[PDB]
């Protein structure tokens, strides 16, 4: 069979291999079609209707672009075809892990509704991959293309999920580490699919991108590193490596974490939390699933999309009621209210097993206001975010590899104070949100000075709107003035 | 309660009147959230997942800008905010009547399953907006606004449907003739809604855009043409008129009719119908309702979207297997044949009643060549395809009023040859498709032997593959030769 | 001496082999940046600032793209290194013979100058590659990188000029033919010249342009077409590349021979005319030459920019005054009126011949109507444009080669017949615009009620704007209604 | 007569008022055509062809967007359409004053060539906006349509210079305040010049904008504060003024300071200075100027654009040979060597005063290195780049206004803490860049040798490729390892 060449708005036209396409044309990579890339955020940006079968497909696409390059500039690399469509094939398959509105789902729901389990989105994605394999015949196509399904399999789920546990990995030797620095960087977070979905999320949000991946691609070489061949930048470029951090970080800022978008999955999971007992999925031997078990099994979790939204909205069943319920207010926009955000100051650090205890405290501080209303602790969420440089306190730029011009062979390290004075002097801080479920006048007004006051308590940060929505609290603090 | 501010990737940042808000937080309106633009084209353009909402709100927006600009221009006009919130709703609610994958329901789906019944997309689009309204209590939230809910809903219907069947229309008098161009111009298609999809879809699809509308905008005017107000083009801007008309037919040709597109909008059809009998709708006061009848009650119908697509293919009830299995076949790619292309000669048009026999007529043949396998009529499709400036047979842009810079307040008219010799001599054709259901070697072999037969024998034109595909029949027709 | 990566607003990061980085810093070449690609154009669109420079190493990029593909789809043709750097250095230069303002010097000065001399911007580029070759030693710096000088030297000049003086190419044999359709396609118009204009002009002048270089890119082959390897496009492409002549159209028609512009262009080549006797340009040994005579002499011809505008802008002698005081009136937009459009009829062309004699024409008709201030013959400006498909009367995609994928290896033909009947019938028309010297009311009216008349006698089209500016003129004929 | 429309490829189609066209069709505006906006960036980013004519009006037209934005949202501020015109002739002419190669030549050239005047782009906007207007009969035009010259040519001026001696301004009372933030703010410098070559900018370098003005603009207000009338941005778009300045910056580290760039603008410098005293420009009366005097005349200055780079190139005078030396230098690619960069450490800034001495430090540098080559300080260049946020070492976030959504009239301020921990923690610092004029191998060793010798005796940061550039000197410094 020939290949097809594929129309992508961001990348344009992609030629995919027939064994890509044999892949692509699975039940199990189908159903990406019905994950949005971006989940709630579609409720709050109307242009991100994109789902995570296309981003997979230039996920893809860029690994072999990468990978191409650099057996092109460098002979000596021993690239081969076959890595080639690894690596590729390691690209599409990166996300095979997705839930019902993506990250919501890995990120928030199974937490709460499967505590007791240790659930990554890419343990996910090597099930799933596993699966699909094995469902629809793939190691013969791998093996009549010059696969060896073996070694090749494993490469490629080493690739999405990192060592399946001093070299860790077994589908390729030392001499190829650079192979595994495309599809997911684990050492320092610069990869091919944030160069994707950069772009693509950029395109469909209406806010533009201001990192080129191609120049990148076009500046990289391998060099040798502690006895393994690593990608290098050239060192004049490491400003953009800076910078696309940033970008990552804006992109957070202005989408990924937006205070309504957020509020819209918590409000969401709460009803996949409702609708958990109820909700019947079908898997292997007839055997039912729930929406937080089907990821116990394939067959059930290949058709766990974004569709149970849509079941639980349009359900008539009256034990979904709670459920249906609150997908009802979303559509007549009846959220939690914003109440405000604030930070925390030094060197505290708010834990995750802390999260649960946090509007317990909102609620227990003592305004001296007026209030008509007295507010409970399920009266209030508080949503805490992690903004980092993608390794929690460390400067990934410290784990980036560079060549100069005049010794392009020669790997080289680049301190920070040997770039700017500009750069952060942090490369991680939370962002603390708290809404209020009851809507009234009154009930936001008392939940406002419960916020300040626990502000004031805790030391965090003044709220930027501080003295307009609390001006008998913010003075009396010594800071804020 | 405040206006919103929404960023749209299209438009950037639009402002909506806090009643467009009332009317677009409601369950009518954010069903279009489900049901993607374009259909089984997200099938074939990986890019193109965008749904119906977003392009009602875009075409919102650009009915007020048009509106805005033409009162700003010329206050003589008496345009006023209630006209502009008028309009705007008209935009926002046109296509509140998009049945699950758009004009696949309306334009397959609905003819095949009830040919008695007369159902239109825009029909449907004013029921549900009653709809919207009664449910949601609109009515006094108009009047909050300085909207006459009588004269004004009929008028916001006006724009949509036409004459709800001497100056036929009862929402505006004459002297306000032009605001019945701006969302649907039933007179010669140039209206905001095409606008915002070709913008839209073209940002999708991957395929850029050649039409400036805000150009047009720039230069539009309204002159007295036959004692009523109208809006007239500037003269020298007829060629981007016939421009967009170009356009459109080449969006039709590269996107909206691609072989592949269709002939999943057939297979997706043929499930729905196999499905009809069995897929209940929970309708007003719980009675059940089936994909073809949930027109008949818009409280069943606000609950039909894509989702449907999905239940089929989720679904383990044996009765619908077949349904079922159907869906199954668009996943793993095994789609019917494309088999061929062509077109009538001279002055032969194909007519609706008899389409239905087609299949026969290719399956008659006598190829007189060595007869592998026979085909009977259930194994071939034939699609066929009116292309055409959206006037039949009718040049659009002599229905088109134009102005001219010495005297910007008279309108005159500009025929074809004052324009260009280089424009299209007929403004209407027909493409007929040919595909076959048996996919294997031999029956393709068969399939395009009796297809090249029965262009010969019809006087249809000589497929472009001709010469190869069945090269035993290409001599026999001299006219061909 | 290494390879280096420019980057380009239109392509991205382009890499540029040593050679090529040779041959562009050359007088001869850097030259290009100071010669505006629109010429008059930037004075109607602010955006069309861009050089021939940029344009330059934008074809040189695509021709390479182009080869590069077909070679890696293709081994069997042989493609060497040598050949791309041919084709590289062919798209690189092809431009090199512009002078100032580009085709407003070989279309318009040149012609009025010296009409004896038979000047080309082909001969021209070919004459000053010949003179940047011997004058920057680049010839052993082409056999250093592998090219054989006397061989692959006539390669690429015979890639700008054609043959130059049955296998006319001395550079490339017939299994090569498919390189000569890459830079200047002799034989159909489509070639990377146009991609490269087509995308940047369109950037610069702020309109969009639908056509897809990138995608005919992946469909193209080479195929046998009468002993001779060529490129052929895939037959389903055809209606795209109908669509890129379209393009083309619509580019000259909105920015090309817009007006204005070309009255801008018509006011300069005066201000030139009547500067060539006095502006002095220095070339070899220290010979003068004049504008018009620079042609004669590459080392002046080097020399001759859009400066020369400047010159004349910023001289003080009297012989100058003439020319000097027209370029003023450009500054003041003290332009020439346009006083209207017209065409002539199906059969009948107007040749070059009857161009000067014109004006007297329009001058001659005898209005009746009162009108004050009588119009001699040099107060008009008559300037006719042929608009078409780049082959005079023929359709160029007669001139294709198609292949279909049941059999890619063999070339077939496709007819206008076979695409649709939505086309134009007619491949080439001629528009005729008037203007008047004389810019004072009156003279604008006499203008008008003559031009119309002279449409009138001579039974053009009826101007758009013909009953608003003579509507004592056009009830003299029926056929306007 | 009556208003245009233009098109710009960056805000598309522009209106412009009959009295602006009348600003700009005047030499002394169209001599902006002649000035590119990036100067020696044109040489490093071939897409930068654009010149300072397009950016002006693009000013123009977005200072008429933001006034006439603030006015429709807040008509209480009495913003008149003499406000909105007064406003955008501002933004039209704040560039006049602009000579060749832009800001090389304010920058560089007249400190070298007149060290004892005190120039600079602004004062010579307003002289030349003076010039303009007495120049062409510009004040009964302005009366014409309602301005009042005395004041309204006062205000214009205040807005592109600032106060030309409580209230400082004269043109306009201190409750119009807000207009002076628009065109240049001297406040903060948060203005439309900078989102107009920003976009601009963008658009021909090849690098994407990540600034959203549009937005911006959505959520901008008038609010008293400290008695004043100032434009406040809503309190959460805090995080997107941060990125502007980091976008700023960003432009400046990849384009505008850019190594090359900036090493031709020096060589350009050069030759002018070379060709000050024989380069001959005709001023008013018919007196002689030269290039570094041309700005005492404004006549003269009118002619003083880009074109002298090419007079000089175009020469045959024997004194001026030096010069066109360089120029030639500069087209055979034959620049001054980059040798390095460095920063001081710690609290450590270079003043002024001392720049001059930097090249003898250098020189005099005693690397441990055996060298064939002894340099002088003439040999060495040393630029010394200062990069801060626009207000020296100070927060410009500091010195804005803010306003919340329950009190969108009461103004606040935001501290950096408040906003975010990942933000720089200073707002300036240097950057030094060494350059070498001698240009053979054994030099540039030599000069990398006194380069990082230099930078380790003063303690500098360590040089990026320091270890390969010059492995027998790094070694030698503790805080280096
Ligand atoms: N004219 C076009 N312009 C841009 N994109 C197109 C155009 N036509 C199709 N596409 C898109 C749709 C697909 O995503 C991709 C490939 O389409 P296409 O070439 O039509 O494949 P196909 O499989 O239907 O034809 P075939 O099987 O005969 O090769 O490009
Ligand atoms: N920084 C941004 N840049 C571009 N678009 C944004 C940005 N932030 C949000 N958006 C989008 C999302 C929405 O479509 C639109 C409005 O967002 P936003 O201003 O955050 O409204 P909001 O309702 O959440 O805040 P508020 O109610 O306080 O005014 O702009
Ligand atoms: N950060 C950037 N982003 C986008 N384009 C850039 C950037 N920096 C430079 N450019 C452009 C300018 C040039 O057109 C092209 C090459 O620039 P650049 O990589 O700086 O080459 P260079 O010759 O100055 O460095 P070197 O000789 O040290 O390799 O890329
Ligand atoms: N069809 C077009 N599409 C986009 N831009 C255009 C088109 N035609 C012209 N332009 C540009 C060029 C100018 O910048 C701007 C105005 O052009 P245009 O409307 O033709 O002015 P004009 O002065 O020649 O006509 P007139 O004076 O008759 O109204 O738009
Ligand atoms: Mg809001
Ligand atoms: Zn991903
Ligand atoms: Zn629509
Ligand atoms: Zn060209």
């Amino acid at each position: 069979d020939t290949m097809k060449v594929i129309n992508d708005p961001i990348h344009g036209h992609i030629e995919l291999h027939p064994l890509l396409v044999r892949i692509i044309d699975t039940p199990q990579f189908q159903r990406l079609r019905y994950i949005k890339q971006l989940g709630g955020g579609y409720y709050v940006f109307p242009g991100a209707s994109h789902n995570r079968f296309e981003h997979s497909l230039g996920v893809g696409y860029l690994a072999g672009c990468l990978v191409h390059a650099l057996g092109e500039k460098q002979p000596e690399l021993q690239i081969s075809e076959r890595d080639v469509l690894c690596v590729q094939i390691a690209g599409l398959c990166h996300d095979l892990g997705a839930g019902p509105f993506s990250h919501m789902f890995d990120g928030r729901f199974i937490p709460l509704a499967r505590p007791e389990v240790k659930w990554t989105h890419e343990q996910g994605s090597v099930m799933m991959f596993e699966h699909l394999i094995n469902s629809n015949g793939i190691k013969p196509v791998m093996e009549q293309y010059g696969l060896i399904p073996e070694e090749d399999i494993c490469f490629i789920k080493e690739q999405i999920v990192g060592p399946l546990e001093l070299w860790p990995y077994k589908g390729r030797p030392e001499n190829k580490s650079f192979l595994y620095e495309i599809v997911s960087n684990k050492r320092n977070g610069i990869d091919v699919d944030k160069w994707d979905y950069f772009a693509r999320d950029c395109h469909h949000l209406g806010i533009q991108n201001n990192f080129d991946y191609k120049r990148f691609i076009k500046f990289a070489r391998v060099c040798e590193v502690d006895n393994e061949l690593r990608i290098c930048a050239r060192d004049k470029e490491v400003g953009n490596l800076y910078d696309m951090f940033h970008t990552r970080n804006s992109l957070h800022r202005r989408a990924y974490q937006h205070k309504v978008g957020n509020i819209i999955d918590t409000m969401i999971t709460d009803a996949f939390l409702k609708a958990d007992d109820y909700i019947e999925i079908t898997g292997a031997g007839g055997k039912k699933y729930r929406i937080s078990t089907a990821i116990d099994d394939m067959e059930a979790y290949t058709k766990l999309t974004d569709n149970i939204f849509l079941e639980i909205l349009y359900s008539t069943d009256p034990k979904l009621k709670d459920a249906r319920e609150i997908l009802k207010q979303i559509e007549y926009r009846n959220l939690f209210k914003y109440v405000g955000e604030t930070q925390p100051t030094g060197q505290i650090k708010i834990k995750r097993e802390d999260y649960e205890s946090l509007p317990k405290e909102v609620a227990s501080a003592k305004p001296k206001v007026l209030l008509d209303v007295k507010l409970k602790a399920e009266d209030f969420i508080v949503d805490v975010i992690n903004m980092d440089y993608g390794m929690q306190e460390k400067n990934p730029i410290d784990h980036v590899s560079f060549y100069c011009k005049t010794a392009p062979n020669r790997a080289i390290r680049i301190t920070k104070n040997q770039v700017s004075q500009l750069l952060p002097e942090k490369f991680a801080e939370q962002l603390i949100r708290v809404y209020c479920k009851k809507v009234d006048r009154k009930s936001l007004y008392a939940a406002r000075q419960y916020f300040v006051q626990w502000c004031a308590d805790r030391n965090f940060t003044k709220p930027q709107d501080g003295d307009v929505i609390a001006p008998l609290i913010t003075p009396q603090k010594k800071e804020w003035n």
